[PDB]
């Protein structure tokens, strides 16, 4: 949760600005389709976790809270986030909830920190233009 340290606007305080859906496309779309575009690392995260096809019952149990790219892309999509740190807060509650459910050693924990890397590189700039 590291990121909360920087960009302090998102943190806290009163409004200063309206964020229009358009503006927060133009500029975190581009982070979103950076983490499609790994593949494969990306393909367990391109639609919501399904416990019965994917044979893990337990999922909810452990993750309260679910969220995937194509959520995330359909609320840029739609214009349901008021602010970037949702989308950022949305695409780190994604990767926590890999790490969480899963090993180390297992193969969605392996992708989800590539994704994790990717995303990091990507988002910095861009918050830092938004705040
Ligand atoms: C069996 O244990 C687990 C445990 C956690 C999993 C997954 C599996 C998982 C996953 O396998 N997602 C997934 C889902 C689907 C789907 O159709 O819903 C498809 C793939 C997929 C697509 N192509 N490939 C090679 C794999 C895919 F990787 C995604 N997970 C997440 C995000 O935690």
């Amino acid at each position: 949760h590291h990121h909360h340290h920087e960009n302090l606007y998102f943190q806290g305080g009163s409004r200063k600005k309206i964020f229009k859906p358009e503006e927060l496309r133009q500029a975190l779309m581009p982070t979103l389709e950076a983490l499609y575009r790994q593949d494969p690392e990306s393909l367990p995260f391109r639609q919501p976790v399904d416990p019965q096809l994917l044979g893990i019952p337990d999922y909810f149990d452990i993750v309260k809270n679910p969220m995937d790219l194509s959520t995330i892309k359909r609320k840029l999509d739609t214009g349901q986030y008021q602010e970037p740190w949702q989308y950022v807060d949305d695409v780190w509650l994604m990767f926590n909830n890999a790490w969480l459910y899963n090993r180390k050693t297992s193969r969605v924990y392996k992708f989800c920190s590539k994704l994790a890397e990717v995303f990091e590189q990507e988002i910095d700039p861009v918050m830092q233009s938004l705040g």
